[PDB]
């Protein structure tokens, strides 16, 4: 007769953006299976990729190929930077940190040690100091529609000449142009937010800021992060952030429950 | 006159292994200062990517190329999952467990995630079923001249036909040709060791395995784990792994302390 709230959410976890009543709840999920299955089929025969993989490699040629150095620091960092960073119990990141041990942490963002970069670079590099990184990141989230609690980020920056907003600003549109993601930046050192309708795709910076001593900077720079999964869930057009994310649940938006 | 110990681990520290007595410690250290921000000036003005990011992407090509799936698995993974490999107090990996929570713990490797996606996707591949994964893998360490606690692991498999050992070996020689990395096989289901001088490189297995029914998988299949920093210190005959690890301290191998 009418499928049952179940039979929908089942459904729903084998329907992809792209598809498009009658039957009962046993054709249609069999329809959806091998759908699916065919899909696999195909990524399987031809690409092999996988999406956050992909996008990873796709966003590193547009930065190297700009001029920006590739950075790979730790994900496990000292709890210490945690304080640094000016997060105390005052903030909300406060909790949302995964403790590992009692000097150590999940890095919650990558702010810590491409600081750290930046300082000890200058010591050998031509003006301005452009570097980057993609990465694991980790936050304890409540909510779960646009939050995984483990998920991956894109930051991207500059210290010395040319740190304006006019130019951050440039940077943000060439990029996104550049993977197809309609957005809207928002403002008034600065800080915008880089939206996607009333997802919030990334919230830059045009320092310099109070904080950038505690890390030994000294000097005008700008930047952004951006969170890859939430990247693709817009581009894919994914109605959940599960389904762009490192999972056992989901190949390239794809149930892996068949 | 004569260097002291420390000057000496100071020089090495600013020495590459492409490098080759007389002046006092300040002209030997402002030599080796000079040349090592040269090279990072020529990172920087050139090439801009990371060695392990750059390796990820070749050995990435390369299983892609050769028919293997790319899967991205969570790096925070439910504790169950370490005793369900069949580790207990047995076995040394065992402390060598980083805990999060009290369900979560730090992949110590790729196996459990892999196993599943092997259940998983044989629902829907054709044979064999072939997937690899590269990424953050963490294990608590006394040494530290071969060992990093946050490491890099690649993983690749395989289920079903062509599982042979003679056809595994063949997998593992192609790819180290391709890279250019001098190995030895060395054996006697089974376990294989890829051996680097007195280096472990890799250790593989050809299935079945006892442990395969515990994921559900029930099929012949083999396969092996490569550490990517290993595979660096041998290409850039670093003299400690600690040149090719994610750090604040070294990038591409040069120190970041100029
Ligand atoms: N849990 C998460 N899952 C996915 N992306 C995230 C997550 N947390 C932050 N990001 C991304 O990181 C960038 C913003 O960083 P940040 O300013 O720390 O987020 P926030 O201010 O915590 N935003 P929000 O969680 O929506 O209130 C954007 O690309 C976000 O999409
Ligand atoms: N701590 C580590 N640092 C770097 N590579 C590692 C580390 N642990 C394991 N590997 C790599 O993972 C592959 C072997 O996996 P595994 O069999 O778990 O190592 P093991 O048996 O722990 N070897 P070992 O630590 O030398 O006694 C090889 O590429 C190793 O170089
Ligand atoms: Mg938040
Ligand atoms: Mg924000
Ligand atoms: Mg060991
Ligand atoms: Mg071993």
């Amino acid at each position: 007769p009418a499928l049952t709230k179940s039979q929908t959410d089942r459904l729903e976890v084998l329907l992809n953006p792209k598809d498009e009543s009658g039957k009962p709840f046993r054709e249609l999920e069999s329809e959806l299976l091998s759908r699916r299955k065919k899909d696999l089929q195909q990524i399987y025969a031809e690409e092999r990729e996988n999406y956050l993989g992909k996008l990873e490699r796709e966003i590193t040629r547009f930065f190297v190929d700009r001029g920006f150095l590739e950075i790979k620091s730790p994900i496990l960092i000292p709890l210490e930077y945690i304080e640094r960073m000016g997060i105390d119990n005052d903030t909300e990141l406060s909790k949302q940190i995964f403790r590992v041990d009692k000097n150590f942490c999940l890095r919650p963002m990558l702010a810590p040690n491409l600081y750290n970069y930046l300082r000890k670079l200058d010591r050998a590099l031509p003006d301005p100091i452009k570097i980057f990184e993609i990465g694991p990141c980790y936050r304890k989230e409540s909510d779960g529609k646009e939050h995984l609690e483990e998920f991956t980020m894109l930051n991207f920056c500059q210290m010395g000449s040319g740190c304006t907003r006019e130019n951050l600003e440039s940077i943000i549109t060439d990029f996104l142009n550049h993977l197809g993601i309609d957005f809207k930046i928002v403002g008034d050192g600065d800080t915008l937010d880089v939206m996607h309708g009333d997802l919030e795709l990334s919230s830059a910076v045009v320092g310099p800021i109070p904080l950038d001593r505690e890390w030994g900077i000294d000097k005008p720079w700008i930047g952004a992060g951006f969170g890859l999964e939430r990247l693709l869930k817009v581009k894919h057009d994914f109605k959940n952030i599960k389904r762009a994310a490192r999972s056992g649940s989901y190949y390239n938006g794809i149930s892996t429950n068949l």
